[PDB]
């Protein structure tokens, strides 16, 4: 079957646990203060800055090539700009990667360094994930946190490359179905989605505390 469609079926529930975190429902909700925001908002910046890095490595991989979008997906600009509006200029002195986001992103690098036809399932979860909700999550920010009407503090969630997400994520997912993989492989893919969700909930369940 289609590799997006297992990936739909095999991660539901570990979708819909990392879905109804307290975080994430408090965030919706309005419920999150500009100090927690910018801890989520480093977890973001260390685990794109990772993820991105590893895609460049791979981005001639014929395992992984036809989804490498710098353009239209990469964050980690972005994520720099939302940085240094919350800290000011000196931003990166002022951070350290949280520990269940360091945990993840020593497996982002495990992943592209040794099993780069896994590497789909971060960049598939993370970026299509992305591009649903970025509307919904910035108003939400701006909102709460009284951001300025111009955009600053939540351009992780504006692709400013990507004139309609709902084509592009039909093309993304067309191109990783289209990947040559068995059924083996296919598999560990899901397996590995799981796994990015799990990190995603002690992400949030670390942000909680
Ligand atoms: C989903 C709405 C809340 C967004 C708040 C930002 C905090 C993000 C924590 C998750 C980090 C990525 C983990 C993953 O790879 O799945």
């Amino acid at each position: 079957a289609d590799l997006s469609e297992l990936l739909k079926e095999g991660t539901k529930e570990a979708h819909d646990r990392a879905e109804n975190t307290q975080f994430v429902k408090d965030f919706l909700k309005g419920n999150i203060k500009k100090e927690l925001f910018k801890l989520a908002t480093t977890a973001l910046y260390f685990t794109y800055s990772a993820l991105e890095e590893e895609m460049e490595r791979n981005k001639d991989h014929p395992a992984f090539a036809p989804l490498y979008f710098p353009m239209e997906l990469h964050r980690k600009e972005a994520l720099t700009k939302d940085m240094e509006y919350f800290f000011g200029e000196n931003w990166e002195e002022q951070v350290q990667c949280p520990k269940a986001a360091q945990k993840y992103v020593e497996r982002i690098h495990y992943i592209g360094q040794n099993e780069p036809e896994l590497l789909v399932a971060h960049a598939y979860t993370r970026y299509m994930g992305d591009l649903s909700g970025g509307q919904v999550l910035k108003k939400v920010a701006q909102r709460a946190l009284k951001l300025p009407s111009t955009g600053e503090g939540t351009q992780f969630y504006l692709f400013e490359n990507v004139d309609n997400a709902q084509q592009f994520k039909q093309l993304y997912r067309a191109r990783m179905n289209a990947l040559d993989l068995n059924m083996k492989t296919k598999e560990r893919i899901v397996e590995e989605a799981n796994k990015a969700f799990e990190y995603n909930m002690q992400i949030f369940n670390e942000l909680d505390q």
